Formats: C-alpha cells, structure tokens, sequence
C-alpha cells in the first residue's frame, strides 16, 4: 500500500494498493466531501478523478488496514507541445511559465495526466542499460540534473532531448526541484 503514513504528498497522487472487482470493494477512500475516483489496473490504484483538494487529509481503508496521508499546496505545472512549454501554477496562479524541451520530433513527450513520482538531485542516464547504442541517434550518456520523474517508463523533468523527457534550463529546473513534493500534478497537452 502507498502512500505510505503521513506522507505530504500532491493532488495528482494515486492511492496504490498491492477477480478484480473483489478486492476493489475491500477498498474505500474516506474524504471530508467524499472524493470520487475510478479504478486502474497484481497492483491496482484508486485515482481522483479532478486532482484531490488541497490540504485535505486522506484516509484509506483496505482490510483491516487503514493508512493515511496529507496533501500540501496545489502545484501545477503543464507541458504544451504546441506552445513548447512547461507552465508551473500553484494554487490557481501561474508563478513560472518555463520554456521547455518535451522530446524530440521522433519522440516528443507523450500527452497525458501525472505526477511527481521522485525528485533525484543528479541521475545518470545510460542508454546501453536497455539496448541503444551510444552512436544511435536516440543513444545517449547522461548525468541528469534536478531530475523530477514523471512516469515508470522513464520520463522525467530535468534541445533534441530522447525518450520524450523534458528539458528545462539549470536555473529553471532548480526551482521546479526546490518546489515540487511528490504528487505534485504533471500534465502534458497541446
């Protein structure tokens, strides 16, 4: 089960617990006004279905375990591939629209509804780990800087960036790090 006690997570964040319609009675989601969400499938999540509510604290039952958790600030920040940029609000306002590099024409980063999963100071990104050659076009050797994961896959916030991950300046992507909590939204649209 994630998250884990007292967590201070962000609004995008799933409920992760670890016949599917069984077990996904056994779990219940208690909020102040009763959010909603939908199932997503081993190891299915519980979702809110429009982000949850600030401040909120969340409570979840499953079996004859109940764990609970916290949410910060609303942070928001949204990648348009159109516009080529990484726009952050917090709670309503925009507080820094940064330009920012979303993949490349091959592999541009791909549209959808996230969140900050780990923030990683530096992270050495090495593409032979998974079968791509270093002289490939997609091939690469990289120490990442403020690395701010997006999805299981791969992508990440940290120019003909590969795997679709999205590349800010050294000044912008410090601020994005020094800002963001896990859970904090990712949306990526035109």
């Amino acid at each position: 089960v994630s998250p884990a006690n007292g967590a201070v997570v962000g609004v995008a964040h799933p409920v992760v617990v670890t016949d599917r319609r069984a077990v996904e009675r056994s779990i219940r989601i208690s909020t102040p006004h009763n959010t909603t969400g939908h199932f997503e499938w081993n190891v299915v999540r519980w979702v809110p279905h429009r982000y949850w509510p600030p401040h909120t604290r969340v409570s979840v039952g499953v079996q004859e375990l109940t764990e609970g958790f916290e949410t910060g600030d609303a942070l928001i920040g949204v990648a348009s591939i159109s516009a080529h940029t990484f726009t952050v609000s917090r709670n309503g306002e925009v507080l820094r629209t940064m330009p920012a590099s979303l993949g490349k024409p091959s592999r541009p980063t791909p549209i959808g509804s996230f969140h900050a999963m780990s923030k990683e100071r530096t992270v050495v990104m090495d593409s032979r780990t998974i079968g791509i050659p270093l002289n490939s076009s997609d091939g690469y050797l990289l120490t990442a800087h403020y690395a701010v994961r997006v999805t299981w896959s791969g992508v990440y916030v940290h120019a003909n960036v590969s795997h679709g991950c999205i590349n800010l300046s050294p000044d912008n992507a410090a601020w994005y790090f020094d800002a963001v909590t896990v859970g904090d939204p990712i949306e990526v649209v035109g």
